[PDB]
């Protein structure tokens, strides 16, 4: 199983955020450290991404902007994940450091993005998720979104896109005819409600980043980069998902 024993291997582990816990639950102080997750699970991410099968074969400005774009659907399916793994999904898990309750989804003022986030997580219980199909859906996740433009070299992204779904396919067939169609149907309706949450997500951070002299949040550089140059080419529709249905 080399496919699978790839992405076993690549899966960051534990990420902290660095939150002061013992802070009162501010806006600011929450936000702050959102933001200081972010930027350390975007090492994450981008070490991670350079080491899937087949990624090096896209073109090396593919290759950072499949990940700038991809970035916030990533995060927040992984933290359904381990929100679903570690508290079985009735608070956010965004770091083992930074657990969200309702207390702080309210101070955060992102309560209404949270409740979508959580019903994202409960999914992983509803469907009953294997561990081997949440790898294969989250590397897809990589390759859900891009300019409406193209790529530099659109066609071996579409290839290797392509692959990413038979890996799918087959994770869904090795498990069990009807049954797999019906189950394929399931994770690509999963896959497709990623994307409706992060742009929800990219809004209110684009937000957040242009006001945030006066709110009292910091943005790391990384962060404060990609909001800027990245995020609102997906807010004016010049970069757009990949939706299956
Ligand atoms: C991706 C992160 C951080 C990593 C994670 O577990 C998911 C979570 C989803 C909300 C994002 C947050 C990073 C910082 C953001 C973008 C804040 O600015 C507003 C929403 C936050």
């Amino acid at each position: 199983p080399i496919f699978l024993n790839v992405l076993e291997a690549i899966e960051p582990g534990v990420v902290c955020a660095g939150h002061d816990n013992n802070q009162p639950d501010s806006f600011a102080a929450l936000h702050s450290s959102l933001n200081e997750l972010g930027e350390r699970q975007l090492v994450h991410v981008v070490k991670w991404a350079k080491a899937l099968p087949g990624f090096r074969n896209l073109h090396v400005d593919d290759q950072m902007a499949v990940i700038q774009y991809s970035w916030m659907g990533l995060m927040v399916f992984a933290m359904g994940w381990r929100s679903f793994t570690n508290v079985n999904s009735r608070m956010l898990y965004f770091a083992p450091d930074l657990v969200f309750n309702e207390y702080r989804m309210h101070k955060s003022r992102m309560y209404s993005q949270c409740v979508r986030m959580r019903h994202l997580s409960q999914e992983f219980g509803w469907l009953q998720i294997t561990p081997q199909e949440f790898l294969c859906m989250k590397a897809l996740l990589l390759f859900s979104i891009i300019p409406v433009d193209g790529l530099k070299n659109q066609k071996f992204f579409d290839e290797l896109r392509m692959n990413y779904i038979k890996e799918l396919d087959r994770i869904i067939a090795c498990k069990r005819p009807t049954s797999c169609s019906r189950r394929f149907y399931q994770l690509t309706k999963l896959l497709d409600s990623v994307q409706p949450i992060a742009r929800e997500l990219y809004q209110f951070t684009f937000d957040l980043l242009i006001k945030s002299h006066m709110v009292s949040v910091d943005f790391p550089e990384m962060m404060a980069e990609i909001i800027s140059v990245q995020v609102p080419k997906i807010l004016s529709g010049k970069v757009k998902p990949i939706y299956f249905h």
